[PDB]
Parts: structure tokens; C-alpha cells; sequence
């Protein structure tokens, strides 16, 4: 009795696969879909790089770690539904070094990095050792509201969304009744908390990032043993209609003079694909902006949101060593991460090879923003044919960062000559790592990004289309909400009730 | 009687070549220098790409245009000293289209782009047509102070340097007595004035940019016939000591226990080069941050400036056509530029091929910031080889932007299949296009960047080391100031007096 209908899913990241997974589970009679993926690869920002097929010879280029907090239960539900082999992830480990101003951190010492005014620096003495307390004071009220109810705490956070993190810290909040900090105190707080320049983005983003990385529930963290791409594999195998790779959508349109439900079309390589009742676009917004969307007649501020919503860059560099020297020689036995102001910024010790004593991968450099753009400028699609500036830079920084136990020569001799790096802003299928909004964008541009378009038949889906940026959870919520709206638009009340019964 | 001395110049851009030109002209007895260039190319961000040896078959990847205003007289003096063939450059031309929200601009039309509140958009009615007036009111006081005396106007501008452009517009200046604007008005001003997200950088940078591109003196603009690289060529030939290419410095140091003047050294590819009495680093700050600078004992805030001073990205795309269809079919006969919210953002019509009737180059895309990062994600150093997504995107955008007189088919027909593109953040020898400081950086971090180091023997030189970012003038001022300090440091009063006499 339900008429035949076809929907189009643009992009086969976790968002589009989740839409397909929900539709497949609902089994709506005479409903079909097409998934078009621009890349020859499926998975998007779920991307494990395997150095061999040996058990632990990999690293995750995209998503890799997941906190067990209530706001991410849909992600863990997806893990359980697919049989993902989860293991513990150590956000903090043992003996992980911290190196700033060429000094190592030491507990119970005043200004161990020698950056305070008292030791010839410009960081105020009352700030240099108290970045944790002072940011917890700036973020904590909003963080606990988000712990009660995320949507409600987000709505209250939006009342100060016009401010950057720096502007909030400089002026003492929205009416000056919080502590006010000078430039260098804010500069030190950013250096100790996030990537270079990121306090010049939205205050609300810094709050939510601290909520996810420093949650008040003090959560357990998890990784997928074997790499996150195992999740992509599992979602691929269940698909009723398989992904069509090497199909880049360059135009999306609706024919408003046609009476049928299936009056939407996409253009791929100059050829029309029509007959769609709804199009789900799941790409990053930069890819969407490059399409010809005139046939959708989008609201001008919705088009503005696609162009202007800010993305942060990110770069990862992973090196293979003949043995885990950080474990055996430095005593770094349970993961964690080493932070520094040296160019590599963050060195992540894998949680998934703690028992291995042979070949081991180190995530030697993990950067955001300008740090990632600078490292990324050394990352090529065809690495040079000993002469690699990036390798040499990483080995030198690793030696300085682990100087308490290692030499440059010992680290260099342990290096096998095999490495991989990836800069997400250089990926043509994303154009960045993830949404990280500027001041006022969440409260002003974001609502127009989600506004109904094409008479409720076009949906902009993905991590940037949610309140949970740079996490899998944002992709899943966005995709679920868009399926809701699709079922609502066509008054499929039986299956809408089933969607809420099964997937809410 | 002057003892033998040797100085090191790191980098052979216009900064490094200007230091050598000044030293060559002073002819200081027994003074020599080394200039090391990491690239196999000399010139840095002076970089003309030649599509053949044909006369006008080129475009400038880096610097290309020069306003004849008093604060850039040193640049124009370098042009005359080197006999550069200057021709007029047309910043504004005739019949250049402007395309926003799929509508073309027309003077005297109220809200031609249909973005105002009255027409379904969110841009306030009183802002939509008066962006130039309202930005002139926000920038104008400081622009005229900069026109009287640049350094005095700069010093006064620094008293509001804590604010971003957006923040100045939102709060009505530093005490709320200027007009206050809501998010969408500021958003439209940014869209009409500069690159995506740049109003979230320093207010002082938006003032200085307006001062240079929209100077109160209404100046003549110039370009170098044959491309800017002719300047690099002329500076190279006069060199007493030739540039040593493929010499990447990775460490700079001074041995303070040594009594000699020549107690500084640099490391290149693991090898030591010593004997230097002064080291001029002229690299972009990202390249400086990658070096091992411990042997210099830099002030911690100076190191912070090196790492955190913000750079903007920039991407250029140039296409060759079999005839200048923008001249012949669209009436765009006098250079100028076309602006749009489409991904190409800005289409620059060359001023050096206005009389040609055959093959002609178009600078089809010129972008900054996130616009440039997005276009740059399609720019590969090994071009794809008809499958080129970037080419097709440019052709489609060019057709929509020139739809009043051209079709996609005719533009594609005229395209020869020869194009070149460049994204400066992907260049390992820069890591960006140019300094574009964030809020508070000019007044807080920049003074420590210029602070005396290694007892007055180490200098950080280049466009980022000046009050004139993204211009050749900043590079020359910075190099001149560094030569001054070198002569002062060694008490060479005769030659310091000669520097003032010849080079001020
Ligand atoms: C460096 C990094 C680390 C991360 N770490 C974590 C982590 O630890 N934990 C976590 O939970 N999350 C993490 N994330 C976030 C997570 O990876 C993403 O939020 C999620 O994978 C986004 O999926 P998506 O489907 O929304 O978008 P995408 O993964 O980008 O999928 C969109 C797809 O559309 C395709 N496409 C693009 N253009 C077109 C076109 N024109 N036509 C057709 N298809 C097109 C793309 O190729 C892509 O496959 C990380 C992200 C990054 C960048
Ligand atoms: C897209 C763009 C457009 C521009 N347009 C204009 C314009 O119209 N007008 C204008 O006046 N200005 C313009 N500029 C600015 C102008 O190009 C620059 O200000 C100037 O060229 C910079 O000169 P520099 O010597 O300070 O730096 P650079 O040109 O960067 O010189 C530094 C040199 O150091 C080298 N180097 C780097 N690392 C090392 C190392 N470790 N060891 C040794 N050498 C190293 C680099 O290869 C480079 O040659 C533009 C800039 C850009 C990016």
C-alpha cells in the first residue's frame, strides 16, 4: 500500500551508514536508497591506517577514543549492535612527560616551566600553576548544567555564545563579575589547554570540549581493538543497498513543478540521478558548499552557514619502532599522552599494544589548528625518497620530550623507517578535521543550517549538524533526527512510532 | 683595521636579499656573509609562475601589486634601484561582476542580493547597502591617523588592539559609544569586506588592511611587467656572495663562553657552520619554530610569539584561455576584480595583457583563510591528470559569475587545458601566506618577537617582524632595522652613519 519511494544518501561516513542502518532495520515496504561516496574508500573520518595485517600494527587517522558518558550512549549502542571489540583507553597513563620552555613538569614545584613573572617570563604568578582551577571556574557552572541535561545546559550556554574563550576570560564573563585575566594569563591557559589560537574561537566550544575531555563523572574511556575502521566494515556488511564509491555529487535539486514525491535529483559527473523523495547530505560543509545547490532554493542565511561555519584543522603522525622504547626504557606502561610546546605538541602512547615487546606504533604527533597546519605542510601524498624533514623533526622532538631517559641516537636507531602522516585539511573529501565554531555561530548561524529546506525533503547531516562536534555522537544524532523528519514529512506514523521505540 | 667578520642570513626571500644588497652597497671592509636557502628556488613569497616564455604568459603566485602610498616608498625605491619595469595595475576596473546569493550587483538598487530582512534574509535593512560607510566609520579615525604618521597612528591603534573586528563592531568600540551591530550585520560586513572568518582576528589588522587597500589618498597601483620574479632576479645578480640553495637551517646557537665576535653557528643537515658574528633569520615564523633554538636562550615570551603569532592561508588558481573572453565578450577591458560568495570568491583580471587578442591568463581564484584552505584541499603538487575536480569547480563558478555574457560551454571551450594553482599553507618553506595577527597579539606578543636576543646578535626578520604584514614593505623595513642594530651592536659608527645617509 505504501507507494514505491527512493531516498538519496550523499556520503558514506558514519552518518550515511547510520541512516542506511536505521532504514534497513525499519524495513519500510517499497522504500529504497542510494548511497553515493565520492572517495574510493568508505568510512570518512573513521579511518584506520594499517602498517601490516599484524594484530596491532595500525593507528587511527580519524576517530580513536570514546568516553563512557551518558551523552554518548548512542555511540556505545552502535558499538554493541555491531559487536565492536572494545578495550580500555587510557586518557592519562604513567610517567608521561610534559615539556614547556625546555623544562619538565614536577609536582609541588612553583613555576617548574620558568615562565612566570617571578622567573623572567610574562605569565602572572597567580596563573602559572593554576590553569586547571581557573578554567574549571570559567567552565564549571556550564559543565555541570550539561551534566544534568545536555540540551538544557546547551540552551543556557547559548546565552553567552557571542563571546570567544579569550573575550570571556578578559572581561570576566558577560557582566564582569568573574575574574578578568590579562593577555599573557589567557595565552598560558590556551597553551596548557588546547591548540594554538583556539581560545579565539567560541567560548561555548571550549566549554563543551572540557565537558567531553574532563567530564565531571570522571568516565572510563574505550578504544576499538583493531581500529575504528572495524566499525565501518560492520556497517558496510549489513547494507541492503551497497555503497557506490567514486560517485561525487556536484549538484542537488528539487523540481517544484513536479507533483510526485520523488521530484529530487543529484548530478554526478555531469549525469542526472533523479526520482528521489528525500536527499540526505552527510558531507562536511566545505564539500556541500562546492556543490551547485541553486535547485534547492536554500535560505540565504542557510547558505551563509554552509560557507562560514568554522572548521579546525588536524594532523596525525605515527611512527613504527622495532620495540616500544617508551614502555621499556621510559616506564610509560599504560598509555596516556605527553604534551609540549615543541612542534609535535602531543605524543599519544597507544593503549592497544601495552603487552607487545616487538614492533610497536607510536602516535608521535597529534595536533590541532595552526599547529596542525604547520605539521601538515610537511605531510605529502608522496613522501620524499633519509631526506624527510617531517621524520627528522619528529625524531628530534621525541628525543627532547623523552630526554630524561632517551637519546636522539637511541630513538633514531629504534625507528624502522616506516611512518605515516595525514592532514585532514588536505583531504579533498572533507577540507578540515571537524567543526569548531567561532563566536556567535552556534546561536546565530547553526539554527539556519538545520532549517527545513526543499519543503522538508533536503537534510544537512553530519557532525557539524549537531551540538556535539568532533565526536561520532554528533554524526549519529544528526542522522537519527533527519530520519525522524523524513518519516514525519511523509506521515509514516507506524514507522515513526517504530523509530522512536527502537532507535531513541 | 676592522677585524674579519662573517654574518649568516637564513633565507633568500626579499628580506634576506635586501640585507645582502644593503651590505654589498655599504662595502664594509673584511665583512662577508653566507645566505642559506632551504628551497631549490630563490625568492620566497616573490614567485612568478611562467606558463611559457611568452611575454604575458604568467601569473604571480605571491606578491603582485603595489599601491603608491607614502608608507611604501622603500618598496618603490627598491623598484627604481633595480630598474623594475612598472606598469599601472587596476584594482578597480570596468564592468566587473559581483555575485552574492545568486544575484548580480547593480548600483542604486536597494538590496540587490535579496539578503535583507525585508526580502527574507537576516541582514538588517540599515546595513545591507551601507557596509562601506559603516566600516569607514569604524576604521576611519585610525586610518587618517595612519595617513598622518604611520607609527604614531599605529601606537594609538594599539590602545584598542585587545579587540577583534567583530568584537569592536558588536560592542560599539572600547566604551560603547560607537554603533553596535548584531551578528548578521557583522557577518555581512565580513562577507563584503574580506575572507571568511577574518573578522575574528585583530581589529587592528582590519584597520591596517583597509588603510592599504582603501587608502585615503586614492593612490595609483602598480605591477611589474613580466612578473615579480624579475625583482628576485635583479637582486640575485648583484650579490657579492651567491645564494646557497638546498641549505635548510635546523638549529641556531651561540657559544657564550667563547670570547670571539664570531661565536654563533647554524646546523644544516647535521653539519655545523660556525664563525658568525650575527645571524639574521628571515624565514616565516613557522619555519623558525621548527628549528632547535635552545643555543640562543630566547626569552620564553619571544618563543611564544614564534609559535602563536597567527598566519592566514592563501590560495591562487590561474587558468589559460585561447582568447581573453572576459575582455571581448563581457566588456571587462581594464583589469579589476570580480567578487562572489561562490567558492572561487575573487576573480582577478590581469592588468598586463589588456591588449592581447590570443592566449591569455586569468587569475580565476584568489582566496584567503578558510576559503583558501577549502580551495587548497583540491590543489595537489602532482596534478590529477579531465578528471580534475578543481578545474571543473572553477569553470562552473566562472560561468555563474559571468552568466550575463557567457555560458559554461563557451568558457569550457575557450579553456586550453593548462592551469596552475598554489596553496601557501601547503608550502613546507612558509607554512602559510603571511602574518595576520589575532586579538592582542600586536600589542603583547609582537614586542617580544623583536626583543634583543643572544646579546644583540640574533635577529628575527621578515614581513611578520614589522607593522606591515602581507606586504613587501614589511620585509624591507624589518631587514633595514636589523642591519641598523647589527652596525650599532659592533659600534661601526662610520657605516651606521652611512646606512642612515643612504638607506633611510
Ligand atoms: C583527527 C580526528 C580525530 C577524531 N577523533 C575522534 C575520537 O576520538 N572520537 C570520536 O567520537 N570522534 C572523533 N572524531 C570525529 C569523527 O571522526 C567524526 O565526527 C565522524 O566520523 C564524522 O562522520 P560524518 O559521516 O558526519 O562525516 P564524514 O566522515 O566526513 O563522512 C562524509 C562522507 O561524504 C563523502 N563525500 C564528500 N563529498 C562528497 C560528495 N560531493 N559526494 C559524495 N560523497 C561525498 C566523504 O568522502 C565522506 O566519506 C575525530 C575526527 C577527526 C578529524
Ligand atoms: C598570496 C600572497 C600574495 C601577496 N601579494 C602581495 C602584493 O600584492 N604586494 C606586496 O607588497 N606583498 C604581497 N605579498 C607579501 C610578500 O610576498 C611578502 O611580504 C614577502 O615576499 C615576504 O618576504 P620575506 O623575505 O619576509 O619572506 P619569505 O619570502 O618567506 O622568505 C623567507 C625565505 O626563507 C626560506 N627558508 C625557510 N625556512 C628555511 C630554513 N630552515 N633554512 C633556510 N631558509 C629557509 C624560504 O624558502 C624563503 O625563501 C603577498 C604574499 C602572499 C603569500
Amino acid at each position: 500500500e505504501l507507494p514505491p519511494r527512493k531516498v538519496c544518501i550523499v556520503g558514506a561516513g558514519v552518518s550515511g551508514l547510520y541512516i542506511a542502518m536505521i532504514l534497513d532495520d525499519l524495513k519500510i515496504p517499497n522504500l529504497t536508497y542510494d548511497i553515493f561516496e565520492s572517495s574510493s574508500r568508505t568510512g570518512g573520518r573513521l579511518y584506520t591506517h594499517h602498517f601490516t595485517d599484524a594484530k596491532h600494527d595500525y593507528y587511527d587517522i580519524g576517530a580513536m577514543r570514546y568516553p563512557d558518558i551518558p551523552s554518548m550512549k548512542r555511540t556505545f549502542n552502535l558499538f554493541k549492535r555491531t559487536g565492536m571489540p572494545l578495550i580500555k583507553y587510557y586518557l592519562d597513563g604513567e610517567n608521561t612527560p610534559q615539556l614547556y620552555n625546555n623544562h619538565f613538569f614536577a609536582k609541588g614545584v612553583v613555576d617548574p616551566y620558568m615562565v612566570s613573572v617571578a622567573n623572567g617570563g610574562t605569565v602572572p604568578d597567580d596563573v602559572v600553576d593554576s590553569v586547571g582551577e581557573k578554567l574549571q571556574q570559567a567552565f564549571g557552572y556550564y559543565k555541570e548544567k550539561l551534566a544534568e541535561d545536555f540540551d538544557k545546559g546547551f540552551d543556557e550556554l547559548m546565552l553567552v555564545d557571542d563571546m570567544t574563550t579569550r573575550e570571556y576570560l578578559k572581561r570576566g564573563g558577560p557582566k564582569g563579575e568573574a575574574p578578568k585575566y590579562d593577555f599573557f594569563a589567557i595565552q598560558w591557559m590556551e597553551t596548557q589547554n588546547t591548540g594554538t589560537n583556539l581560545f579565539d574561537q567560541a567560548f561555548s566550544e571550549s566549554v563543551i570540549a572540557s565537558f567531553d575531555f574532563d567530564n565531571p563523572t570522571k568516565p572510563e574511556w574505550y578504544c576499538i581493538e583493531g581500529g575504528t575502521s572495524l566499525l565501518v566494515d560492520a556497517m558496510k556488511e549489513t547494507l541492503v543497498h551497497k555503497v557506490q564509491n567514486n560517485k561525487r555529487v556536484e549538484a542537488i535539486s528539487i523540481d517544484l513543478d513536479a507533483p510526485d514525491d520523488g521530484n529530487m535529483s543529484v548530478k554526478i559527473g555531469g549525469k542526472d540521478y533523479s526520482g528521489y523523495s528525500t536527499v540526505f547530505n552527510t558531507t562536511a560543509l566545505g564539500c556541500l558548499d562546492r556543490m551547485d545547490l541553486r535547485g534547492l532554493n536554500l535560505h540565504p542565511t542557510q547558505a551563509d552557514a554552509i560557507r562560514c561555519l568554522h572548521y579546525a584543522n588536524s594532523t596525525k603522525v605515527a611512527l613504527k619502532f622495532s620495540y616500544p622504547w617508551w614502555i621499556k626504557d621510559c616506564g610509560i606502561t599504560c598509555g596516556g599522552a605527553a604534551s609540549t610546546d615543541l612542534p609535535l605538541r602531543t605524543c599519544v602512547y597507544p593503549s592497544y599494544n601495552l603487552g607487545d615487546t616487538g614492533e610497536a606504533v607510536l602516535l608521535a604527533s597529534y595536533t590541532w589548528s595552526q599547529d596542525a597546519t604547520r605539521i601538515g605542510s610537511l605531510v605529502k601524498d608522496a613522501p620524499p625518497q633519509k631526506e624527510d624533514e617531517l621524520v627528522e623533526l619528529i625524531l628530534q622532538n621525541l628525543a627532547r620530550l623523552h630526554a630524561e631517559h632517551m637519546t636522539y641516537e637511541k630513538i633514531k636507531e629504534a625507528y624502522t623507517g616506516v611512518y605515516h602522516a595525514y592532514c585532514w585539511a588536505n583531504d579533498p573529501n572533507v577540507g578540515g578535521a571537524f567543526a569548531l565554531f567561532g563566536p556567535g555561530q552556534f546561536s546565530n548561524l547553526y539554527p539556519y543550517l538545520m532549517r527545513p529546506a526543499a519543503g522538508g525533503k533536503f537534510h544537512i547531516v553530519g557532525e557539524a549538524s549537531s551540538v556535539h562536534h568532533a565526536w561520532i555522537i554528533g554524526s549519529l544524532e544528526s542522522a537519527y533526527t533527519a530520519v525522524y523528519q523524513f518519516l514525519y514529512k511523509y506521515k509514516m506514523w507506524d514507522y515513526l512510532r517504530l523509530l522512536l521505540e527502537r532507535w531513541q
